[PDB]
């Protein structure tokens, strides 16, 4: 048994809710929130832009110092940060963004860095202003994710149109 409240199941380890992803993290403070990173953790708008901002620029300042050290991470690929004052750990994952031609399949190892975390709640990753279409992100993380995947959808129009072509 877990705190997230008011999901739609969707298959035995896939849940969904309308709700914006912040407000979602600030009230379950989970163990991780995954941010819709890109390469450079410049979290400008989105999801990044939103939860940075609830985090009064700190998770920012944070992935600033990561990046002068590590240098930018892969499409695909992912890091763990602290989740600041909305979880404990925030899993930076970068989806392509469609609308600079970034490959698609790529959508596929990203979502597999969710299997490294037992929970998360998430974003429908590579969807929103990454470009690509969030009904086939839905369908990418169900076929890959096998850890338990709570996902928070902020458009009602989308939320349920998600639902509703699902099965
Ligand atoms: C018109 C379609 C909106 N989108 C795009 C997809 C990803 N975006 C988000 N997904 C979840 N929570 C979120 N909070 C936010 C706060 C913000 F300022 C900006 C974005 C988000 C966001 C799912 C969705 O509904
Ligand atoms: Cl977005």
């Amino acid at each position: 048994v877990n705190s997230f409240s008011g999901y739609l199941k969707l298959t035995d380890n896939v849940y969904i809710k309308n709700a914006d992803i912040v407000e979602e993290a600030k009230k379950v403070k989970p163990t991780v929130v995954v941010n819709a990173a890109n390469v450079y953790l410049k979290h400008g708008g989105g999801v990044a832009g939103a939860l940075n901002k609830a985090t009064n620029n700190a998770m920012q300042v944070e992935s600033d110092d990561y990046i002068a050290t590590n240098g930018p991470l892969k499409v695909g690929g992912s890091c763990v940060l602290s989740g600041h004052n909305l979880a404990k750990h925030c899993l930076h994952v970068v989806g392509p963004n469609v609308n600079k031609g970034e490959d698609i399949q790529l959508l596929k190892s990203a979502y597999e860095n969710f299997n490294q975390h037992e929970v998360l709640l998430a974003p429908l990753l590579s969807a929103g202003i990454f470009g690509a279409d969030p009904i086939h992100s839905l369908r990418v993380c169900v076929d890959t994710v096998r850890t338990n995947v709570y996902l928070a959808v902020f458009d009602k129009n989308l939320y349920d149109k998600l639902v509703s072509s699902f099965l």
